[PDB]
């Protein structure tokens, strides 16, 4: 969940926002370890219900998101429940455990490509006009995230593109990310330097995949 | 519908048949102008109840066809309606009107691209890929015609397959078409030659066409 004025914001100034519960467990093995057991359901059902107690007044959001990178657990079917009982104004959404579950109400993979499959083991990343026509697949299809904007990136952009226009159920995506997230250090001189992973002293870290 | 012992054979060699009635209207303007005309039911019906009646009993037999380019009328959805009733043991389909309406179980187009569209008014022809997924379509897709094969032909047949191996729901085609239908006449010297429209003083016609 945001800052509250970026809200007002988006409603004032006009942007489509999803709104998305402070949850996410990727660490994990499985990644769902915590969200399917039983005993983490109430920390886990407050990051969700205080998000629509707070935000369910503002226009500009029209999708919930139940987190993200957290598989999918019994957790998430409740939840998911929940908020289709208290709030039937917006579709929920969610990534984790496939794309696909029976956790969302929008089939959103993340870095899914336009034509080409990529078959992994249980949780696999069809190509997207594929993924539309899977026998008994219904729900639109809105990536979460894709086109990884890492450095030199953006390549095959277009691609995506054509095939959102040429799809009605294509719906669509939000590019991964807005902004590098380097912090600012200065040397010795005083002068200023964009620093990322690694600059300052943490470890583990993962160098400039941060950016 | 073939000459009886036709069925017989694929029966024993192994092939799966689509069983088609007698009924083509193809220059009529607009195509449907009987087919939507209750006063040629009758005749319709006829031509697709004594095809039922003599072929059910054919293993080889797995799908019944209302005819074709016949465009779309009401005594095609009644006639469908009739085997669906008498006989629930085989798909019913037909291309006519636009290749997915209301009279066919399968959706199947003749000569629809694999990434192309060709939104032609009324009746498009989308890319097959695409035809799966628009909102509200479940059926299978199976092109009745498709790879053109007249004369050095064939170009892009690959592009097909590979959709046809990709996407659980394109199950295929029937190229068009097996046999050039060309005719002998004999020269001067007494050499036979394969002949086509037009070479019998037939008039107007359609040249080659026909191969
Ligand atoms: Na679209
Ligand atoms: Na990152
Ligand atoms: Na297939
Ligand atoms: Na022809």
């Amino acid at each position: 969940p945001n800052h509250p004025l970026w809200y007002t914001l988006c409603d004032r100034y006009g942007l489509y926002v999803v709104d998305e519960a402070n949850i996410e467990t990727h660490g994990m093995v499985p990644m769902n370890r915590l969200t399917d057991d039983p005993r983490w359901l109430p920390a886990m059902s407050e990051r969700v219900t205080r998000m629509v107690q707070r935000d369910r007044n503002h226009p500009s959001v029209i999708i919930w998101s139940l987190g993200n990178e957290s598989g999918h657990g019994a957790n998430h079917d409740a939840l998911y429940r929940w908020i289709k009982s208290v709030d039937p104004s917006r579709p929920v959404q969610y990534e984790g455990g496939g794309a696909d579950t029976t956790a969302t109400d929008i089939i959103c993979p993340m870095y899914a490509r336009v034509d080409e499959d990529q078959p992994f083991p249980a949780v696999p990343k069809w190509s997207i006009k594929k993924w539309l026509s899977l026998p008994g697949e219904t729900r639109p299809l809105i990536l979460c995230e894709y086109a990884h904007a890492m450095g030199n990136s953006l390549g095959g952009f277009a691609k995506y593109w054509q095939a959102f226009r040429q799809y009605p159920r294509l719906q669509g995506g939000f590019v991964w990310d807005w902004v590098d997230q380097s912090l600012i250090k200065y040397d010795e001189n005083g002068n200023p330097w964009s620093a990322y992973g690694g600059d300052f002293g943490d470890t583990p870290n993962d160098a400039q995949f941060c950016m």
